[PDB]
């Protein structure tokens, strides 16, 4: 019996920052509504694509794990943004870092992504020989946004989150994990018309609709996400009062507060930080993890339950057994290149064309 | 304690319309002739559906082929790079279509070798978590994609999917050994760089997108790549080569299915090829290879099986099937896609013009 240590964890969140105020500049909101019912008070947006927030995460993962990109055995990225479909995105990962022979693949569940990257990586790992894994969430939201629509445009941001995961004896890392999806959900939060489904020679298929029920949404990952967590709680036969640490998906502070609430677990136990980034999607959970870590909120031998939902409406939970280490072995000098723009000015182009068609 | 995740359900879902050589050739500087001695292509499908349409219908089959309740299903993965959408995925659809309730649902990108991604992805979660039964599907709509004023690309590629269903058990059956990997140096010589987050969204010619394509180079990386892959499978096995019964390859091309044989030493007549009928459908071409294998009854209970495989990435693997008892379905399916109403080139018309006029 093995278990994947998470002995690495790493960010990157894009430069550029999109405050409420800057919305209010191009659509009918307000910061007072936005911070409000959301909690989101700025979000970023990456001026690179998806692989290079991706590559940069997972070099800060890497370096706090003190692993050569020579033993890195499994890489996945857990995107619904890929730079491309044909190849994908993990192996531009695995190019720019110079990692030889590894297994690399995209995952798409949504915001779950990342949970559902752990349990993959965790289950490989414990039944097969990878020694060593790169579990990366990674997003650019704002390529889909459709900026003439205030529900779904303040919603989302880009980022990047890793850990790299270390094979042991020891009884750390992801323990019990249930995943799964909601279908009956599934018309409630979607892109249809981006993908094979769209019409490649239509000159005006880039204004696609972000179909959202917000309400819909909230009841389905309450249920969704609360079931899970009470499955894991469950089989790993602790008490509410021992999970020591709550690392959410951040969609909506309510959700995760209704979440906790349900289920009996303090409020003060959730790590937040959806005020600083907005909706992530796969990279949510990572990012928070890195943070978490960094603002010294997990210790040696906590209990962590890990929650998300998605798209799909994909749904999960994980319970981890922290190791030995909350610190970084070493540190990355890897960062993004200069961003000579605003966020505005970045998103002047899709901005003019919405508003124009 | 050890369990293993055996193949109960196979099935596959091939779309009506066919474009034949002769089709092509009526748009393309092309000739049956030429395309039939240089690639060993004679026709292939072209959707009318979207690839979840193809996904569901390769299920519906696998899960009569394994007398499964959609109920006991706990785990779905659709390996795709023609997926019909991107939030939410495809898996979920299927699985919405299906009426299964609760699985985990995610779709998997590592192009053709993703079906065996999958495969072993699968395979390790139910070994190691509370997986009874999952559904591993492979399905594509590369039609899409095509560039149809090229004729060295646009006579290679099809639509189409397979699917399996995985049942846990303790007998020693299903996915032994598998390795897979990615060698992230051949990953400029077959790409589609531009049909994803990294195109312009606005530009009214983004359709229009380019291919890279290095044919020799993708020959010997994926060679290289497949090759060492099924020794390190054969080796961990303790089999030797000689008590390997069946290879069901990727279809990509006859003469790299040829040469992986050759340098193993593998006779040449346990390769199963379908490459003929439904060209490269990328993550689809191992499970209908399998599926077809199945139903010729080239696979016998307790045989040892060989699947090898690779795509852009360029992605790599190869796996050991020990297959159990049974190779003939518990039932048939009577579903069917929705008719469809055109020919190949009737389907593609828009497409072709659209390709000329740029
Ligand atoms: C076995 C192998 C020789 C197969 O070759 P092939 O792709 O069937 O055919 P080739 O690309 O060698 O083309 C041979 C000739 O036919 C011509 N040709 C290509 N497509 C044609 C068409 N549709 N009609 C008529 N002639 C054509 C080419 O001009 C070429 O001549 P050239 O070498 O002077 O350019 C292999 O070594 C190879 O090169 N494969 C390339 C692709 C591959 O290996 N994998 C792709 C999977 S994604
Ligand atoms: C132009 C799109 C054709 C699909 C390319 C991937 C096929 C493979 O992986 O073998």
């Amino acid at each position: 019996q093995c278990y994947a240590e998470i002995t690495g964890w790493g960010k990157c969140l894009p430069p550029a920052t999109l405050s409420n105020h800057d919305l209010s500049t191009f659509l009918d909101t307000s910061d007072e509504w936005i911070q409000s019912r959301t909690g989101i008070e700025q979000r970023r947006i990456s001026h690179v694509n998806t692989s290079d927030l991706a590559t940069v995460a997972a070099q800060h993962a890497i370096a706090c794990a003190g692993v050569s990109v020579e033993e890195i055995d499994l890489i996945i990225v857990a995107t619904c943004s890929p730079d491309s479909l044909i190849p994908n995105i993990a192996s531009r990962v695995q190019q720019n870092l110079g990692i030889p022979s590894a297994a690399a693949f995209d995952l798409n569940a949504a915001a779950t992504g990342f949970l559902y990257g752990l349990e993959t990586a965790t289950r490989l790992m414990q039944a097969s020989h990878y020694r060593h894994a790169l579990v990366i969430g990674a997003e650019r939201l704002s390529f889909y946004l459709d900026w003439t629509k205030r529900d779904t445009a303040v919603l989302f941001g880009d980022g990047a989150g890793a850990v790299v995961l270390s094979k042991t004896e020891q009884k750390v890392g992801l323990q019990d994990a249930q995943i799964g999806c909601d279908a009956q959900g599934r018309d409630i939060l979607a892109v249809p018309k981006f993908g094979t489904a769209m019409d490649r020679f239509d000159a005006d298929n880039g204004y696609w609709a972000f179909d959202f029920v917000g309400k819909e949404i909230f009841k389905r990952a309450v249920r969704g996400m609360g079931a899970a967590a009470q499955q894991v709680l469950a089989r790993s036969g602790l008490s509410t009062e021992e999970i020591d640490v709550v690392i959410p998906h951040q969609a909506n502070i309510r959700i995760i507060q209704t979440l906790c609430d349900l289920a009996g677990i303090a409020q003060d136990k959730a790590f937040v930080n959806i005020h600083r980034y907005g909706n992530t999607s796969a990279a949510t959970v990572p990012i928070a993890l890195c943070e978490a870590l960094e603002q010294g909120k997990i210790k040696p031998h906590d209990d962590l339950l890990v929650a998300a939902f998605g798209a799909g409406l994909t749904w999960g939970a994980g319970h981890i057994r922290w190791g030995e280490r909350i610190t970084p072995l070493g540190k990355s000098d890897a960062q993004l290149p200069s961003c000579d723009h605003t966020a505005l000015d970045l998103l002047s182009k899709a901005i003019e064309h919405c508003k124009r068609h």
